[PDB]
């Protein structure tokens, strides 16, 4: 933990591959645009959704303009002078939640109010930048190996819960009058409001289901290869466009605001740095900003490092070194800059970074990744240009964004072992052989079900407590402390209750899977030792057709 | 083809097992109620949907009351004095289409009009009864072995197309003012109409998707066995109830008719035999009724026999004989009775009859079927009692019935080989190995793809021509003739163009399936000889998690 050692080593390592980092990007030619566009679409849409969320949560102080600007500027700076260009930066949901807490605190205090919210947030960002500088200089990133699966998966499920909560919140508001809108408009009559709510339900569920189906296009037996890849890569934006077009079908027979569209304003309209108002904040609140700043620094020190680790998985066979410490230092500087500019800070986001690395990967029949600084710079510049295209983006209905929130919530589940363990916990004892008939984790076979159940119950209790804490008006801004407390807990307390190899299998740093087992081998196991025979109607359901009741012959 | 031989033989066979047919039903005790209730729900809901369809198509002359009454009375008579009690009778979609054609013909002719439509239909039913008597006496049912798969599957797909068309028709009308309603009501304002249409979309799609998911409950690893069986058996009625309840959520904040509910009237209200008006029909039209009567007799002679055959599949190991000829004779008598009473005739329906037989089946570890006349009688009496419960049924929204129409359309597909062949025809040449990696028909391996393609193209052209003919105002009532022409076509013309075993495999009376093949064996085949290797992103999609981009280790 020698000060400045990690930063110096990272800088020495990354300074030998800068010119190559650029030339290899230019040598790829126009073929570098496909990963660029893919990651640009993967980054922009969630950022716009978070911007709308903030617009609703901050009474219009922060909108999609600010989130897009922060994402673009931070991404460009990271691409040019950052250590690991594979890392993708952007505004994330936890930052939105923290800023919502801060806004709610400031609004109820006359000394700050809505007019000094951004100044107080700038002071918070100054504190966060200092904390991140200290963490990077002291080499705190040398212990990121202790950021085990138990904390990451719990945080992911918490963020998925919050995504779904936001989706439900928005869909319920689609039936209500907005707070800052003229209540006398025809679009806000009870009939038109009910119609708008129903149309929002239709559009949101359509987007969600169609995108979820599109995600598995490359496995279809239909169409061309390029068409299947196009669907699998750009389904989300394609479905957003399709459902916007659908929303425009009744445009001629309904009022202007049916369905409701994005509330974020257009920056080009004449109606439209916070350092000047920063001096006006009372000293007591300048000092008190230390409190949320510590939580934000915790969140960033976790998320940045985890995203970089995921983007630098050893299976990619990357040949260039890592820059964790210098990356955290630059993140502190970027947070200071964003606080001074009046925009929310950005940080490493998941799964955008590993998806970018994958988009830059090819197999030599064996993974080889094309690492360079051009794709990140171009995608960040496109995210920035999206600000100028705000008139076009304002045509998107809000229900589509709520559907996208639900989409992210559901997409956080697939590879999450905590979710699989919850499903197993709620599974019937006589139907676990079914669990054993498909791809499954190894701890299902190597760990007794009682220990899995106890571990999952502890994890679920922790998750529910954190979710409930998020609902407390003021104390809810402490949930990153609860997230970090899982490190010492896993390191010290769990070994007392759990026995070694069981913990290692249940909290493995590597995703270990197992292939499907034959039915005969799925019963000799302890977990599948309570196999019950199928019923008569269960058997007949499979040997007779549903269309005409015809017996199938095999 | 000796006259009265088949009827006499069937009567002699079925007269030796009547008392046992009843006693075995009474000996089953209260356990006979589960199949009874299952088949009652399987029969009632489509009949109510057809009743609403007729109400919209006949300007209120025929409604769900008449369809329910016909189904109940015919089922009871068949249960008591019928030959094969496993056969389930009811009003079917083709009868609805024929009656719609007849109503449209009568309305445009001042000599008949809406006031003599039922009388003309009674004369049509008299002609149909005479035709069926002739067919049964002459032993025309001795050649039902020529009702091959090519005709049955084409007819099924045509009826599925018509189901989906009715669903779309109803959902579009949910946005419009009904023809015979007061246009000044608040519920028919543009805003409330748009809201009603959107709510109808929501409810219909919810019903459809939830029912389709419920159909596969017995294969779940969750819940109890009895709960899974309950879901798999009663999902459709359960989801109808659930979505009706959902429809009642905004009842306090919306006008009376939001959402629209069943239009069929309640027979108990004071506002509410056609032999008297039958004498008033002109002689020319009495004679002309011969034309639609022949088509209806074709439809019934096909459907009754096919449904009985499906209910009497040899795999059920039934120990009692068949009564095809006497069943057709009784169907003629029932059609005469229904025409005299002013209700549409009923006939054998699919897949209700084989599903009833399956519900009466148990495996002795080997199928053993409990054949008796109690379940059919009880379910028919319950269908009849549903008439008295019309006030409760009128609470169902029409959008739920349109969703059920779409549900039947989609449920007609699974075991249909014509649909599978269409999908194969539109499949990519390089992705047929995927077809070979799952359960598939044998002709995929035993027949070249060119012959399958030609056969499927001919069948699809025939189907589309029949569907288009259904759209012609008057000539569309001839489509049963097109259906029957497939018998001589298959028997005489196809062998000229197709070569023996290929036709036998493509038009086998038995549903022949084949198990999944290994990838190595799926390429040596001629059809799977154009296997293309997966792409880099296709490979990476499977080895990395979608939630966090984590490499999977196997
Ligand atoms: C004309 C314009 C375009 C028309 C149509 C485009 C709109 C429909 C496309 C839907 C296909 C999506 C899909 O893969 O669905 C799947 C299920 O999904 C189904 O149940 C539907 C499959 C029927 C084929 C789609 C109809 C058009 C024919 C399509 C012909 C393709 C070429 C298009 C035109 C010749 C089909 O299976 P799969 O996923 O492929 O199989 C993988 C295994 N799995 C199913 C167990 C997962
Ligand atoms: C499903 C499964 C898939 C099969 C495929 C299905 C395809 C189906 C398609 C259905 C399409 C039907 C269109 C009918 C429109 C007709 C009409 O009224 O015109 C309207 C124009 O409408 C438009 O402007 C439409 C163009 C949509 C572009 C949306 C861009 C948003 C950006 C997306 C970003 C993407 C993500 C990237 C984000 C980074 C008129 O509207 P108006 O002028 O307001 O009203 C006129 C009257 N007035 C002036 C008096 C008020
Ligand atoms: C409101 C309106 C909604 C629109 C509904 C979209 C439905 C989405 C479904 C399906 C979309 C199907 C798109 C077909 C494009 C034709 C490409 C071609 O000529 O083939 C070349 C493509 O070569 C490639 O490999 C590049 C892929 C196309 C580049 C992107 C074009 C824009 C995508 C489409 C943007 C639109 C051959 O090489
Ligand atoms: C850690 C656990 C929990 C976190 C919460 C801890 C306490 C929260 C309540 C603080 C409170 O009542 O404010 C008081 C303290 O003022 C401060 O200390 C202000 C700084 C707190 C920022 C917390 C924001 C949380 C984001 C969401 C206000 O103090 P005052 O005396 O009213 O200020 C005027 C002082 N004067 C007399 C000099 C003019
Ligand atoms: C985010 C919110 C606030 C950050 C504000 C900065 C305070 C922490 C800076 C110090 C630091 O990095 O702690 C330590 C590392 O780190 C750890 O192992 C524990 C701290 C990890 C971060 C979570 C708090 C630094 O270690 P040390 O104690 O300087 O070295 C002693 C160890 N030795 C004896 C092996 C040499
Ligand atoms: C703070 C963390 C405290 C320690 C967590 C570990 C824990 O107690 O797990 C427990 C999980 O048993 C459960 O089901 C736990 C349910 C309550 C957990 C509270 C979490 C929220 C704390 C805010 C351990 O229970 P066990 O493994 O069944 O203990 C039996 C083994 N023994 C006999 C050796 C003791
Ligand atoms: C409390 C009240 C009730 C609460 C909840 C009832 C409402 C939800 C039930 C949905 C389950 C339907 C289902 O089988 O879905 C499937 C997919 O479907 C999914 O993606 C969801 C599976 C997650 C489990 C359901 C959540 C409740 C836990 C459930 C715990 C059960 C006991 C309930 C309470 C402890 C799940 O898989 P499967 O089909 O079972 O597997 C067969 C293979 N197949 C998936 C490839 C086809
Ligand atoms: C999903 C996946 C699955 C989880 C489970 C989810 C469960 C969720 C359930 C949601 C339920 C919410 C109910 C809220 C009602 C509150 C209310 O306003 O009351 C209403 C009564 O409402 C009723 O009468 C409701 C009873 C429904 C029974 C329907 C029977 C239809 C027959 C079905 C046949 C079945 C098939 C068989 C066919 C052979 C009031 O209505 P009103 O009186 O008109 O208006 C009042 C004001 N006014 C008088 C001034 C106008
Ligand atoms: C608007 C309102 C919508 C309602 C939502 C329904 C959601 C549908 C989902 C789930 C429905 C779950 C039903 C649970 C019934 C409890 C049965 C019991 O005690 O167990 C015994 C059952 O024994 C059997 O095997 C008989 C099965 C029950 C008989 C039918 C009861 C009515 C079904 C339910 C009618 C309601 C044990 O032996
Ligand atoms: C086979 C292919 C196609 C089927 C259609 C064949 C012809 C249809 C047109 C018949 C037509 O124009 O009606 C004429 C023939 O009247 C009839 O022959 C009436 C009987 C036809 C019933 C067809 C209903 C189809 C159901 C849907 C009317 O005749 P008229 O001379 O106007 O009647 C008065 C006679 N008078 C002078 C004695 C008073
Ligand atoms: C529905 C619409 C109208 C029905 C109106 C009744 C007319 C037909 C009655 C006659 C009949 O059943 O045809 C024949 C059977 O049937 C067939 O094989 C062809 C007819 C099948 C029904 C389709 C028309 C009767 O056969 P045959 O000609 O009496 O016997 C000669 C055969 N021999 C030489 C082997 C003995
Ligand atoms: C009436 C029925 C007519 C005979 C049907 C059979 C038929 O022509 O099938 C054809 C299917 O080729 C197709 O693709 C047929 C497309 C048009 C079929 C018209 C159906 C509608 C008729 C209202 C046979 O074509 P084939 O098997 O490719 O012929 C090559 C073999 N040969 C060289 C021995 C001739």
């Amino acid at each position: 933990f020698v000060p400045f050692e990690g930063i110096k080593n990272d800088l020495k390592g990354r300074l030998m591959c800068y010119k190559q980092d650029w030339t290899g990007g230019f040598k790829a030619g126009f073929r570098i645009l496909a990963p660029t566009t893919y990651i640009f679409f993967a980054s922009a849409i969630p950022v716009i959704s978070f911007g709308e969320q903030l617009e609703r949560s901050t009474d219009g102080v922060l909108t999609a303009v600010q989130t897009l600007a922060s994402t673009a500027i931070c991404g460009m700076i990271h691409s040019i002078i950052g250590g690991q260009p594979l890392l993708i930066l952007g505004v994330a949901e936890p930052t939105v939640i923290m800023y919502t807490f801060m806004f709610n605190f400031a609004k109820a205090r006359p000394e700050l109010g809505r007019d000094l919210f951004l100044a107080w947030s700038g002071w918070v960002c100054v504190w966060t930048a200092l904390m991140l500088f200290v963490l990077a200089i002291c080499g705190a990133c040398s212990i990121i190996n202790r950021f085990t699966r138990v904390a990451g998966e719990l945080f992911g499920l918490l963020i998925a819960m919050l995504f779904m909560q936001q989706a439900i919140k928005g869909l319920v508001d689609e039936f209500r009058i907005p707070e800052r809108e003229n209540q006398k408009l025809k679009e806000f009559l009870p009939s038109w409001r009910f119609a708008n709510g129903m149309f929002a339900l239709v559009l949101s569920f359509g987007l969600l289901l169609t995108g979820l189906r599109s995600r598995k296009a490359r496995s279809w037996r239909y169409g061309t290869g390029w068409l299947r890849s196009l669907i699998a890569d750009y389904g989300v934006p394609l479905m957003v466009l399709v459902w916007t077009g659908v929303s425009y079908i009744p445009a001629g027979d309904v009022p202007k605001g049916i369905p409701r569209r994005l509330f974020s304003p257009n920056p080009w309209s004449p109606g439209a740095t916070v350092v000047k108002e920063m001096l006006d904040v009372p000293i007591v609140y300048i000092i008190g900003a230390f409190i949320p700043a510590s939580m934000i620094a915790v969140l960033y020190y976790f998320d940045h490092s985890v995203a970089s680790q995921l983007a630098q998985q050893k299976e990619f066979n990357l040949r260039k070194p890592s820059s964790y410490h210098y990356d955290l230092l630059l993140l502190g500087f970027l947070t200071l800059m964003c606080g001074l500019l009046g925009v929310p800070p950005s940080n490493g986001v998941i799964p955008q970074s590993p998806m970018h690395t994958k988009s830059l990967a090819t197999l030599k029949y064996p993974v080889e990744v094309k690492e360079q600084r051009v794709s990140n710079l171009l995608q960040s510049t496109m995210v920035g240009g999206c600000v100028a295209a705000m008139p076009i983006l304002k045509m998107i209905p809000t229900s589509v964004l709520w559907g996208y929130f639900a989409f992210m919530a559901i997409e956080s589940l697939p590879g999450n072992q905590f979710w699989e363990r919850i499903l197993l916990l709620f599974t019937a004892p006589s139907r676990r052989f079914k669990v054993l008939e498909d791809y499954h984790a190894t701890f299902v076979e190597t760990v007794p079900f009682k220990t899995i159940a106890m571990f999952t119950l502890f994890q679920t209790t922790y998750l529910l407590i954190c979710f409930g804490l998020t609902w407390i008006p003021i104390a809810g801004v402490m949930f990153p402390l609860m997230i970090m407390f899982l490190i010492p807990v896993r390191q010290y307390l769990l070994p007392r209750f759990f026995k070694g190899a069981h913990l290692q299998d249940l909290d493995a740093a590597e995703y270990e899977e197992a292939p499907a087992l034959p039915f005969n081998l799925a019963a000799e196991t302890e977990i599948g030792s309570t196999t019950s025979y199928p019923g008569d109607l269960e058997i007949l359901d499979e040997v007779m057709t549903r269309s005409r009741g015809e017996f199938r012959h095999t």
